[PDB]
């Protein structure tokens, strides 16, 4: 028993982290085979933060402008290119620690582990969800760029996030590993706003099932609702619409607990309209939406 | 900026996990140099559970009754001994991945990272605190015994916890790596109940400082209190007494924010007496007590 915000074991990714310096700017790089991936804004100066044209800063760079350090071993850069908002630095050594890996782009509402690093050295690991507005609520300080997000399936690391920036609201924005930003953000010093966020309804339901599996039952009731009547309540509270595919995805948790999805929806509607009246669910006084149905099944395997 | 429950990178410990089987019972072991450490209840059977004489059970075992597997490689057990509630299995191979390490026993109120494992294979990593009643609120299923808790300083792994059991309340109990239980628990079958828990006051104050560092300021006030008057309120709400050493430990966070410790205590008193009136702090509607002052400093480093 127990339910915790759990990250994937980070060992396979730790072996991929290097330090990339260009000018007086240092950040993190991801070393896979003979390529190091890093945010392209490593080539920017104090003087070009509002109007940066990145082909040219790049055209004006040479291979020797990039110092790549793996531990205390210097890697020789033998080629450089831009891929959207990331740089690909070809180095003269394939990383012997390269895991089996994939570059996947994730969907809002999906979760991943972040390995926070500074100067190529990992600091900590934690779980994040991609918000409906394509930001993430992380923990990132100056020097955290090149910190990657990932999932692991058996021995294959699916990289999904590279960190680039913090917004004025304190939330975080980045790219997939092809260098394409999540959301309407750009790698400039512009104060940018994300759109309005919403709550990931299917995840809240999954976490309620986690609660039941773990013995928290006080919020259950006889009642059931229709999908239509639930979604009318959901939109009033800034919750995302629940689709039939969401209902289907919750099937296995529904079967394990014997609580029909639309029954659990009736509990959620009451929680939304009444609050908790001083009680907690799995140690929380708020409704939690950063656990996917997969996250619950993986962790609550067998109770 | 940002504040998350963050675990240490788990790579160094992943390289130490093995699978230990004796009879029909499989659990995890910790392989350091030429010794594998595991819970001694691996040698118990279905019908000796309520009070095994472990020491009778061990004299009846031989080296070949213990099968140890590191990945896909069987390790030969060449010796076995009991140290309190753990077993030391001497193997014929020193683990080439052994980090610099220490066996430390932690205090209630301190935190550590848990690498949850099954069949010698790591599943996830998360942060735990040792409760004042010597339990931990973890996520542990059947097969997770022998999973370890640890902190990392520089590149030295300080192991502090090995998992043994779940209490009827759903919380978890284990030993240090010398096999001595945290708290009044035994690796046998009784009606084991935790003693009454309390909230870790110094940690709540540390987390309030993290909140300020991260721009959550609504709970601040212009009052200050005396340590005596605060501790009278703390005792009323099941909070641990705040000592002058606690105030001293909070010094650096006090200086960084310019909020004197006893001023922050005045905010905490009002939070305890009024609640939050529907507001949140660092995304929480409850007062969080599983971040130490060190956890905050290390993460809210330089704003
Ligand atoms: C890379 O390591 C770094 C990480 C972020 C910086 C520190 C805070 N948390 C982080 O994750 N990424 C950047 O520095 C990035 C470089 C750009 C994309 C070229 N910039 C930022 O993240 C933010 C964007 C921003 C700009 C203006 C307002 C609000 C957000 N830049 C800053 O935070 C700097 C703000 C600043 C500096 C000096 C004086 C006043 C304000
Ligand atoms: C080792 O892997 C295992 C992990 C725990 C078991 C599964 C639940 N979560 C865990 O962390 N540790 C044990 O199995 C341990 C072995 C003892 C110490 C020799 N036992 C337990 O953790 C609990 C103790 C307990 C016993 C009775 C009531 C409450 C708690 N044992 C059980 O959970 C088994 C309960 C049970 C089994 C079969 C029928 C009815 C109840």
């Amino acid at each position: 028993s127990g339910f915790r915000k759990m990250a994937f074991p980070s060992g396979k990714v730790e072996g991929c982290m290097v330090q990339v310096t260009c000018g007086t700017t240092t950040l993190n790089g991801l070393w896979l085979d003979d390529v190091v991936y890093c945010p392209r804004h490593v080539i920017c100066t104090s003087e070009d933060m509002l109007n940066p044209n990145y082909e040219d800063l790049l055209i004006r760079k040479s291979n020797h402008n990039f110092l790549v350090q793996a531990g205390n071993v210097q890697l020789r850069v033998i080629g450089h290119s831009m891929q959207n908002c990331v740089l690909k630095l070809k180095v003269d050594t394939a990383n012997p620690k390269t895991p089996k890996y994939k570059f996947v782009r994730i969907q809002p509402g999906q979760t991943f582990s972040v390995l926070a690093c500074y100067n190529g050295s990992p600091s900590g690991v934690y779980q994040c969800a991609m918000r409906p507005n394509f930001t993430i609520k992380g923990s990132f300080l100056n020097g955290s760029c090149g910190s990657v997000g990932f999932n692991i399936d058996y021995d294959c690391v699916s990289f999904c996030y590279m960190h680039h920036m913090e917004l004025p609201t304190g939330v975080h924005a980045g790219t997939d590993l092809e260098g394409n930003f999540y959301g309407p953000f750009v790698d400039r010093q512009t104060a940018q706003a994300a759109g309005t966020d919403t709550t990931i309804t299917v995840n809240v339901l999954a976490w309620l099932y986690a609660a039941v599996i773990n013995g928290d039952r006080w919020f259950l009731n006889r009642f059931t609702t229709t999908l239509n009547d639930f979604n009318l309540v959901a939109m009033k509270y800034n919750y995302e619409p629940l689709t039939q595919d969401h209902v289907d995805i919750l099937g296995p948790l529904s079967a394990q607990t014997g609580i029909a999805v639309l029954d659990m929806c009736a509990s959620l509607k009451e929680l939304l309209q009444n609050g908790m009246n001083g009680r907690t669910i799995l140690g929380s006084a708020l409704l939690e939406d950063e656990f996917t149905p997969f996250d619950v099944v993986r962790q609550c395997s067998g109770v």
